[PDB]
């Protein structure tokens, strides 16, 4: 069984610095939270205090892998809720 807590906690500011240093390998986006894998196989999770659309463009210029998957709410599909 794998636990999410194992990932080191990282401030958004720290993440930006790592991007500039081309240390990040992959960044998954899910709502306000981003899950990140470093080239060194170390895993961590970072929170975005304020949405930064510019960040996406930066990751592309660095040739960093980007994944998008907004949170899903299957409950909303139900008509009874409305």
């Amino acid at each position: 069984m794998a636990s999410e807590s194992n990932g080191r906690k990282v401030d958004y500011s720290t993440f930006l610095q790592e991007v500039n240093n081309d240390q990040v390998r992959e960044a998954r986006i899910n709502g306000r939270e981003i899950n990140v894998t470093k080239k060194d196989s170390n895993r961590y999770t970072t929170y975005i205090p304020v949405q930064d659309p510019k960040l996406l463009d930066n990751l592309l210029t660095k040739n960093v892998k980007v994944v998008g998957e907004p949170p899903e709410e299957p409950l909303e599909h139900h008509h009874h809720h409305h």
